[PDB]
C-alpha cells in the first residue's frame, strides 16, 4: 500500500559560520553535530509554543570570500540548513516563514555570528508514504 | 529556457545495511542509485544522473530522531537539454526512480522536490 | 524582493592535481575559487563569494564513472542586494568565474545553474 501528494510550497535556506574559536570543533562531522543538536532544541522549544516543527537537513561546508574580510585561507567553516513546508504538517505558510525567519535568528546568536543569511525558493514537494 | 531540478532526501537505514560511516553510508547510497538508475535507463532510455551529498536531518526525538540528527543523504540533479527531449517524461521518469529509492533503502516516508531552474551547460 | 542563487559542480581532476581526500580537495577548490574571484572583484567590482560543499556525482560507469559515483564539490552563493546593484552584471559574473574554473579545474564539461530565490540578510 502506498500514498502520494504533490503540491506547490517554499523551502528554506539558512547559511551559518561554526565560530572554532568559541565551540572548538575537529572536523566537519564535529560540527554537524555541534549544529544539529542546537538546531534540536530551538526548534523543539518553538514547535511547543506554536504548534509549528521546523525540521533542517544539514549540509557541511566551507565558505569563500576576501581575506581582507576575515576569511581564512581556502574558505571559512559553515553549515548550511535546508527544509521544505509539508503540507502534511503545515497549514499555514505565512505563519512557516515567520517561524523559520524567528529559528534563523536565535541560530545567529547562538552560534555567536555577526552575519546570516535565509533564503525562501518555491518549490513542488511529492511526499511519498 | 527554463528547466527543472530535483531534489531527494533519504535515510541510511543502519538496521539493515550496516554502515559505520558518513562516507561508508555515502558509497551505499552512490552504489543504490547507479544500478536503480541504469536499470531505467535500460527500460526508458532516459538516464537521471544525480549529485549526492552527506547529512544530517533534525527533527523531534518523540518522533524518532537520534540526538543531534539522523544520518541522511541529499540527491540532485538537473534535466540537461543535451540529454533530454521531453522534460514531462523526464519527470515521469524522476518520481519513478525517487519511488524505487524508496523500496530500495527501506524508507518509510521521502521527499523529492522540483524547482525551476536556467541551466548553462559548458563543453 | 527577489533575487538569484547559482549553483556549479565541478570535478577534481585526480590526474592532475593528485587529492588525497574529500578534505584536501574542497581545499583545493576553495583556494582556486578565493583567487579567481578576486581577480575579477578588482576588475569589475563584483565579488561572488561561495559556499562549497563536498560530494560525489552518479552516472553510467560505461561513460566513465568510478563504481559509486565520481568525487565532485558542489558550489553556491547568492546576489546579495547589500553589495549587488544589477543582476544581469551580476549573472555574467558568475557565468565568466564558472568557466574560469573549469579551464583551472581542467574539465571537460561544467553545468552553472540560475534559481530565483528571496533573501532575508541578517546582520
Ligand atoms: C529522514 S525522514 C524523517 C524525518 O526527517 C524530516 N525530513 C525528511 N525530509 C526532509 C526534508 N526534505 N526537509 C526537511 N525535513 C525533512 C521529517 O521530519 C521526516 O519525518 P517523516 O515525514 O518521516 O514523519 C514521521 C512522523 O513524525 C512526525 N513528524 C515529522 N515531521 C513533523 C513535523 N514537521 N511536524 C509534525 N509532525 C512531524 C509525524 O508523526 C510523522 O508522521
Ligand atoms: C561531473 S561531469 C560527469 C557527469 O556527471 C553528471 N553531472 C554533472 N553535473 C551534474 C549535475 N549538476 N547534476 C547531475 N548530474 C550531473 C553528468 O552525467 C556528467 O556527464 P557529462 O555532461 O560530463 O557527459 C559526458 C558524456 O557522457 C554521456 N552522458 C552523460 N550524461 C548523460 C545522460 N544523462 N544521458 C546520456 N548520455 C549522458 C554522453 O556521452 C556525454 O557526452
Ligand atoms: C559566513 S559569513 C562570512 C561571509 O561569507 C559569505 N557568505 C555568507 N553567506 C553566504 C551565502 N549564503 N552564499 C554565499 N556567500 C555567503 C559572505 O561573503 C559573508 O560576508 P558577510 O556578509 O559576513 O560580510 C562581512 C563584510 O565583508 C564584506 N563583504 C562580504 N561579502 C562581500 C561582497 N560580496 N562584496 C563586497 N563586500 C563584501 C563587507 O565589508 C561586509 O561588511
Amino acid at each position: 500500500n502506498a500514498m502520494a501528494h504533490m503540491g506547490k510550497t517554499l523551502r528554506f535556506e539558512i547559511v551559518s559560520g561554526v565560530n572554532k574559536g568559541y565551540f572548538h570543533t575537529n572536523s566537519q562531522s564535529e560540527s554537524l553535530d555541534l549544529v544539529g543538536g542546537i538546531w534540536q532544541k530551538i526548534a523543539k522549544e518553538e514547535f511547543e509554543k506554536s504548534n509549528i516543527y521546523v525540521s533542517a537537513v544539514i549540509k557541511p561546508s566551507k565558505t569563500v570570500y576576501n581575506q581582507e574580510w576575515g576569511c581564512p585561507e581556502n574558505g571559512q567553516e559553515t553549515v548550511v540548513l535546508t527544509g521544505v513546508a509539508n503540507e502534511e504538517f503545515v497549514d499555514d505558510i505565512e505563519k512557516w516563514k515567520d517561524t523559520v525567519i524567528k529559528l534563523a535568528k536565535e541560530l545567529k546568536n547562538q552560534m555567536k555570528q555577526s552575519t546570516l543569511t535565509c533564503e525562501f525558493i518555491e518549490t513542488e514537494l511529492h511526499y511519498f508514504k
